[PDB]
């Protein structure tokens, strides 16, 4: 019952979505600019990238102030079968990954990345209400700018069986979940 708005700005898909919509303020900028900024209750999720998303290198730079349960991820959906990836190069409280089954580990983009996979059954989806696989690549040492290896990411999954389907969008993602913060992020390729 809540979908998000999408669209086109600075040359980038940028994909935003909230079920509290007072709670979080939402701008994009010129470029692969935007920013995001929350406090209170809500779950919000927002970022510019590509549609589809593919095994592609990703630049990024800027502030990532979290404040409770937040995270600064690559993040993107695939169809057949329908799965949620997370490539988290930041995170406030909270690991996201947490209470994902840990599948293997993977060294790229001066870190390690611990990989992890979860199930989310009856959650809402790009597809609504359905029952689906999240892939994680947490990384070890946060950080807030540098580039990312997607393609890297998916061929480590690949290797511990975590197989993608076909893609659907693919955006530098900043989170919130009932908590407080704020990004200025711009992504680059
Ligand atoms: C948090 O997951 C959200 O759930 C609904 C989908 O429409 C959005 O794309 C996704 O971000």
């Amino acid at each position: 019952r809540t979908q998000p708005t999408t669209g086109t700005s600075g040359g980038y898909y940028f994909s935003f979505w909230t079920d509290t919509p007072n709670s979080v303020t939402y701008t994009n900028g010129n470029g692969g600019q935007f920013s995001m900024q929350w406090s209170g209750n809500g779950n919000h999720v927002g970022g510019k990238g590509w549609m589809p998303g593919t095994s592609r290198t990703i630049k990024y730079s800027g502030s990532y102030n979290p404040n409770g349960n937040s995270y600064l991820a690559v993040y993107g959906w695939t169809r057949n079968p329908l799965i949620e990836y997370y490539i988290v190069e930041n995170f406030g409280t909270y690991n996201p990954s947490s209470g994902g089954q840990k599948k293997g580990e993977v060294n790229v983009d001066g870190s390690v990345y611990d990989i992890y996979v979860s199930t989310r059954v009856n959650a809402p989806s790009i597809d609504g209400n359905k029952t689906f696989q999240q892939y994680w690549s947490v990384r070890r040492n946060k950080r807030s700018s540098g580039s990312v290896n997607t393609g890297a990411h998916f061929q480590a999954w690949k290797n511990v069986g975590l197989n993608l389907g076909t893609h659907d969008y693919q955006i530098l993602a900043v989170e919130g979940y009932y908590s407080s913060g704020s990004a200025s992020m711009t992504v680059s390729q």
